[PDB]
């Protein structure tokens, strides 16, 4: 099985998007993925002080990549983290049987864990839940897991129920969590696994969990690492520190910069179009470079791109101030 | 191009499950596909009097099955078929890219189109569902299309102005609809189409909208063919003679075999586990021979399979008064 | 008991809102009904052919007008009717003490039966829906009662099992449907009731339901009456006439009048504001006078009013085509 | 104007439910508050130590009770607090007049101010539900208002645009809030109304927020207090000791109390039939006597019911242990 436990799932999480070509946006096109930008945004990761790269969830368009381009992408991902951080690849499929078969070639390539949703053509119960996790992690029992508990993408909130039998299974290093966005859920599912998962919220509300629960909620996941990861490894040391002032202080920026995130402040709306909006923010932040946005996603209103935009070009100053 | 048109939809368009073998709901099993009942059943719908067949929707198990088991059913029903009804395999992946070469392949296998869902992975609006449908014609033109219209599936119902542009698609000839189960937007969605796609309601509904719009509703859709197709068929001869008294008969003796299917008549609740109780009425009707469900969707409360047998048992007695 | 019964509901059931002076709108005004004009109003309904009358729906802000308010409008309505076809008045509370009090006052006042709401603070459920029917039929059994099926003010569609304890109501005549805006149930529940209750469609889809079942569908509700109602007295006509033809054009023609009542077409959001949006509406079309609407629902998006008045002018014509 | 400010509202906000009489679930029962035990449960929260009282929100029947019953049932309550605390009489009707006219006349009945949610036959927008409770507080500007964020009830959350306005009503002095069931729409509007209302969690994740805001967040409401407040009122001391270990501790006493109040661990379940499972709860816990619920909210489930007992005889315990 994997040497990676939950006590290797601390401090900043990050996840990356995949880098496109400019024709990344037309069906026609074999090959979209931009692998030296891949090598150099991982390396910036890295060096940055990001404690774990993800790939190929939701907004990594790990739906509309084509198989050749997820794997061809996390080769080179890992091949430029070279072993400083653990690499998870995002591997998430419509059924059990792929999911399995392409976390096996994703383990082959040298990721360190398996970044998993789960199918959701129809939603899984919490029964159906716990049945593919254990799935998975008995037919690949060399990788690490992280459990991407996204409600709105899967169908469904993981149950506590489900979090507790989760808790079981050694594989199961970490979960991809909601936050405040769950509201109660994440005490409950966090009193579920006992310390034997690392229960991560976004970097937005991870200093309210982490000084409620200081030994438990020692990491995060953030999304934004690619606009500048410096305000997230900065609030990790002002954590660390215990500096609340200071951590509720950034935090109210964080939460500042990305206001106009969701359309109108509804979270709900920013979901039906999250793959094209955090597409806008990317770009506009600078910090890395990317083209559009693999079909089908590629229509949304306008005005919500407009707060993507404006929302990365906040954070590039946040990343400006805290480099 | 395709030769089919909307024309060459009229009578009754059944869907077939994909036959498992016992061990298939095993997450280890390579291939899972009956091929001898797969060809047996594929033979029987054609002699049974079904005017079009389709396969791979939901019940179906197009999440599920890999794409080598899904290309060797198909290939299986195709040269059962041999070329007496049109058939349309069920291809549905969580990119337009797959799609597209998914379909080429089941053209290449024989198949006449293809009955294609839409990714869900994220919501498509009006827009993207559109330009998806759009994308699969422009790059499979050889292929015949039935758009598959299922708003719990593909999270969204597709609205009238996106039924108006696909009308326009030369390759789309039909849509399968839910009928009454979206009370008024069928009659909206039936003029959106202009007598340039056959709106397929259940076969629960059709004497409904055929005595009302005669001309245009010639045919529906009916997952329940595989528990014996003598009723469905019946029901279109009924139709095409206008006996709208037997209609109403026949559809309430329709009606009433399927009360239970929905458990506590929620119908919500039998989207959770169409899968799972879609599979129980097909064993319990006799008239196929089927194992489990494949993985992930093996879980299912007790009570939900009674529905669904019970309703295959009830099926079976229409199936030999109709023969 | 009422020796009001189901045969007595036939034709166009008229639904009429409760016209209001200048100030309605303002919290400080004590009265509010515009009490000529509910008498003019409710005598041209009858000349009109208007074969029953109803108030104080959701439009006719049962929600919003005072007891003393309630109590004049309706004895007013009473007055000018003079007996010449039964009056249903809407009496709709948060309880079923306070139900029956107003009930059996309206009664005193002069009604012929009462148009009833249930409470929706908590939703109920078929027991406690009609555990509450019940319990208003035997505290007022002289009044005739019409269930009012409004799934979004009571916080849920009325169960068929619910549908079919009422029917063993006697005082229960008719229910104030949905027709295909719930189109299976509508169906399920009429065969529930058997005959015993008169299921009232919207007259924009009343022609299909009574071609399908011309014994059972023999009236329709409608909300439009008050903007002139020889379209809908002429479909009544029409359908007795069996002329199917002249049915579809004219519900064609009732469709396209109402088509900018709903914004961008978002049947939801027009609920949000159907008070506003109606009383719009309604001083558009001219057929009766009438002010703003009373507290609280008198905020709603200017385009949204702009709507309304616009289906107002449409319908206008079309009372002016067949008055 | 009222001299009740935010200041005032600190410690417990104790919820009483309405004490009933035997025949109280009768229609025929003119007059169902059983007034002495009203009494005697007020005293009993003054001297257990509530630091303020309230009345009539959904558990306390506020939409079941008559106007007299209501009337009645403050003046007694009012009559036994004698001013030792503030006490908010709970008046929500169904449009803004009533309630104004019942905010009045409970006002002279000496109550200290209006616990008061909002019509909702029809969803109020944030600037409907702003002008109404504009138009509450300057119809009785001697009342303090406490504003009722019941988002099931009366359809919808209050939007933090809402909450900004609402904070610049004096008389708005505190907000019974969702706490963590509402996630981040309390830290939200919790900076909206910057200090000048007091927005009240729930008991059971008070400590949660008091810990992280202590200067904002001095406050709770409670609708266990008719079980037994010493659990609360000892919650209240642990926070102002800042004992967090005590506080998450007893906590995880009360959440461990009251999980068998919903069904199945359901909590949507819970709130179809919460004024059935609250009364329950109350007659089992033995710390006050009350009958049934009134009409119509009286059908529920048996085994729901069991599991509010449950819950009483839990919450009893903990009440003998922290008395």
């Amino acid at each position: 099985d994997t040497k990676l436990t939950v006590d290797d799932i601390t401090g900043v999480v990050g996840i990356i998007p995949t880098p496109s070509i400019p024709t990344a946006d037309q069906p026609g096109t074999a090959f979209s993925v931009d692998l030296d930008e891949a090598a150099t945004l991982a390396d910036a990761m890295v060096r940055g002080g990001v404690d774990v790269l993800m790939t190929t969830g939701t907004f990594g368009e790990c739906a509309s990549l084509t198989w050749d381009e997820l794997q061809s992408f996390v080769a080179t991902v890992v091949d430029a983290v070279a072993g400083r951080i653990p690499v998870f690849a995002g591997a998430t499929t419509l059924n059990t049987r792929d999911t399995i078969a392409r976390g096996r070639r994703l383990g082959e390539l040298g990721a360190d864990g398996l970044f998993v949703g789960r199918p959701m053509w129809l939603p899984l119960d919490d029964a159906g839940i716990v049945r593919f996790y254990r799935d998975v992690a008995e037919a690949v029992p060399n990788m690490a897991l992280v459990v991407y508990d996204n409600p709105g993408a899967f169908k469904g909130k993981i149950g506590t129920p489900a979090y507790e039998a989760l808790s079981q299974i050694p594989q199961v290093v970490a979960a991809k969590h909601l936050g405040l966005l769950s509201g109660s859920a994440f005490l409950s599912d966090l009193r579920a696994v006992s310390g034997r998962v690392r229960l991560l919220p976004l970097e937005t509300d991870w200093y309210y969990f982490a000084r409620l629960f200081p030994e438990e909620v020692t990491a995060c996941w953030s999304g934004n690492v690619a606009c500048g990861p410096a305000p997230v490894t900065h609030l990790r040391d002002l954590i660390r520190a215990r500096r609340w002032d200071d951590c509720q202080a950034l935090t109210d920026e964080l939460e500042g910069a990305l206001e106009t995130l969701y359309p109108g402040g509804n979270f709900a709306e920013f979901l039906k179009y999250s793959i094209q909006i955090d597409n806008a923010q990317f770009q506009a932040a600078g910090f890395m470079r990317t083209g559009p946005t693999r079909p089908p996603y590629t229509e949304v209103p306008e005005s919500y791109l407009a707060g993507g935009r404006e929302a990365g070009k906040n954070w590039a100053a946040l990343q400006q101030r805290y480099a």
